[PDB]
């Protein structure tokens, strides 16, 4: 069982980036949805 | 069929995503490489 | 009204970019998303 | 309550996602800088 130890640190980072990405494409959609389809 | 005019605000808010997801990859990464390489050659 | 000239070309880089990174995080939460949750 | 084990399969799709992103930012901000400066001090 391949596994990697990791501090909560190292994972709070990874989740943040990975929501704060989610967020911002989720803003950008709330500008560019309209002009994709249309 | 060719060319595009792009409103201000949405340019604005596409460059400060670009701007903001760079200084985030930037700083993720470098924590994620440095903290699993455990040993080193001096 | 404040806005921008540009080519094709570059309007289509911008939205493969925002699609590929939702793609990437949809992907992500394919992997992650039950243990977030538990 | 502090430390984790995290899968191999995920990190190493963690770790390709990060890569494609930086990949795709770099290539599109630079392009995006490049066409919008029109006029440069040489
Ligand atoms: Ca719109
Ligand atoms: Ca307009
Ligand atoms: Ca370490
Ligand atoms: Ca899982
Ligand atoms: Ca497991
Ligand atoms: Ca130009």
């Amino acid at each position: 069982e391949e596994k990697y130890y990791m501090d909560a640190d190292l994972l709070r980072e990874i989740k943040q980036h990975l929501k704060q990405q989610q967020e911002g494409l989720s803003h950008l959609m709330s500008i560019i949805k309209d002009d994709l389809e249309d």
